[PDB]
């Protein structure tokens, strides 16, 4: 979808 990680990235 539209997410800012630092780890797991996600849709």
């Amino acid at each position: 979808x539209l997410l800012v990680t630092a780890g797991l990235v996600l849709a």
